[PDB]
């Protein structure tokens, strides 16, 4: 297993009024050039927010979720004070209760 980290917000702030992905699309594009692997996602609806150890984190959840997760958790902490109207945590991956940590339940 790996830790991953994750920033949870609804789809109507990450989606649609601070459409994150355009700052992931820069960041993916600098990973590029640098040679460097690719260690953040976004995932829609994450499946990984009905597991057992998050129980707490989908009782306080929009019913329509989007994360940004990554192995670094440099990373979380950043998008944390940048959009911080998210909840934050952690899991390891993969498990039987998160067998793909970038799946979306859509």
């Amino acid at each position: 297993m790996a830790t991953y980290y994750y920033a949870l917000g609804s789809q109507k702030f990450l989606l649609e009024e601070e459409p994150f992905e355009e700052v992931l699309k820069e960041r993916r594009r600098d990973y590029g050039e640098k040679n460097k692997e690719i260690d953040f996602w976004q995932v829609i609806q994450p499946a990984f927010l009905n597991a057992p150890e998050l129980a707490e984190a989908k009782a306080k959840a929009p019913e329509k979720n989007v994360a940004i997760v990554s192995t670094n958790k440099s990373f979380i902490v950043w998008v944390k004070l940048r959009l911080e109207y998210v909840l934050t945590g952690e899991f390891e991956a993969p498990s039987d209760a998160i067998p793909d940590p970038l799946a979306s339940l859509d």
